[PDB]
Formats: C-alpha cells, structure tokens, sequence
C-alpha cells in the first residue's frame, strides 16, 4: 500500500555489510537477477537487491533455491523476506551474501516497480 518503501527493511543492507548481523530476517526487493558464468555445475544466480535505501549486487542464491528463479516465482520487482543467509569474504576483501532461505511475500506482478530511490551501497 501507500508509502511503499515502508514495506522494506530500510538499513538492513548496511547492517549486513557493516555490523555483520546475521540474525535479522530482512525484507528486501529484487531489482535484477542474472546467471553467473559457471561451467560444469548447476547454474548460479546473482541478485541486485534493495532495502529501500541502498541497492547491493553482492547476493548469490543457494543452488537449492534455483527452482524459484527458473519457475519465475523469484524475479525482478518481487518483495522477499530473507529467513537465512550466510556471508562469505573473498581473498580480495569483497563480501558476498549467500541467500539460503527466502520467502516471496509479494510477486513481481503484484509490485510492478522498483520501490523508492535506493542508491548503490559502497563497500
Ligand atoms: O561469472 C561471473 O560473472 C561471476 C562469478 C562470481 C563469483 C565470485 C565469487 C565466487 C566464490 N564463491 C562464493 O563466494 C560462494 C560461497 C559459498 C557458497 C554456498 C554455500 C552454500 C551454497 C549453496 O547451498 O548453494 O553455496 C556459494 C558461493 Cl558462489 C563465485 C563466483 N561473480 C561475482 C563477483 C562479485 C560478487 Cl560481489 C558476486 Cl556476488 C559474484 N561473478
């Protein structure tokens, strides 16, 4: 309904990347999903997600959840609650967030637009 950004967990992205908070179950919007280059293994999906204030592209989907993308329940504009995630830090210092359990609260078709005016999160 009205005040759409109020439907998203504003500040959750900073909390994940700054505080290292993994107990929260934030509500985020999917902005984009694309496959990464994989090879001889199951496909892997990378997501640009929004908390209403920030976007962050460092999300990857657990392979067990691939059917959500491939059957189109999880797609651009949908609003999701993250029930379980883990953070991994690469050798170069970048962090990636692996989404392990995810619930779609509102379908892409029921939302239909990017909520608010989130800006890219910096490191
Ligand atoms: O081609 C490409 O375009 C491509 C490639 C990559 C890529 C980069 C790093 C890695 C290293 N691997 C992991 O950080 C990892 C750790 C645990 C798990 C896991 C635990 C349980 C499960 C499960 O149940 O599925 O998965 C998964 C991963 Cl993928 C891999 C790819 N990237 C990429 C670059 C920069 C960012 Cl910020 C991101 Cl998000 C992705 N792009």
């Amino acid at each position: 309904g009205s005040h759409m950004v109020g439907q998203l967990s504003r500040g959750a992205i900073a909390a994940i990347m700054q505080k290292g908070d993994t107990n929260i179950k934030p509500i985020l919007q999917v902005i984009n999903i694309r496959p990464i280059t994989t090879g001889n293994s199951p496909p892997r999906y990378r997501l640009l997600m929004s908390d209403g204030l920030n976007t962050l592209s460092s999300f990857m989907l657990a392979t067990q959840l691939n059917p959500l993308v491939e059957e189109e329940q999880l797609s651009s504009n949908c609003v999701c609650q993250i029930h379980r995630f883990i953070v991994n830090t690469l050798k170069d210092g970048r962090r990636v967030v692996i989404l392990m359990e995810l619930e779609v609260l509102k379908s892409a078709e029921a939302v239909g637009v990017k909520i608010g005016n989130p800006v890219p999160y910096n490191e």
